[PDB]
């Protein structure tokens, strides 16, 4: 089963929910653009390789509530991601693979 997260809380708050999700080795995650546009979802090559992290790093630029993105986690790690330009707050989230 893939996991999914929505870019900002229903009510209209920055914080991602669920902030962490679990996913399998080679399963997907989908991010759905809710609200508080523009979003990016930039992934840090923190304890994971550059290429992998880069492919997983959505440099994509979601404003329209509709354009979701997907990423595959081939390697069983933890990935951490953040939203650079998105005004200060601390858009923390991280995915955990099985
Ligand atoms: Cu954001």
């Amino acid at each position: 089963a893939n996991a999914t997260v929505k870019m900002g809380s229903d009510s209209g708050a920055l914080v991602f929910e669920p902030s962490t999700v679990t996913i399998k080795a080679g399963e997907e995650v989908k991010w759905v653009n809710n609200k508080l546009s523009p979003h990016n979802i930039v992934f840090a090559a923190d304890g994971v390789d550059a290429d992998t992290a880069a492919k997983l790093s959505h440099k994509g630029l979601a404003f329209a509530a509709g354009e979701s993105f997907t990423s595959t986690f081939t390697e069983p790690g933890t990935y951490t991601y953040y939203c650079e330009p998105h005004r200060g707050a601390g858009m923390v989230g991280k995915v955990v693979v099985d």
